[PDB]
């Protein structure tokens, strides 16, 4: 899906797996990059 790579904000919604770090980027789910 939509790459989780990206900058991830609360109201920014992008990435699909909406999983994010301590860096506030998202990153890639367990499911992959779909």
């Amino acid at each position: 899906c939509r790459i989780p790579n990206q900058k991830c904000f609360q109201h920014l919604d992008d990435c699909c797996s909406r999983k994010c770090n301590r860096f506030n980027k998202c990153v890639l789910p367990e499911t992959g990059g779909g």
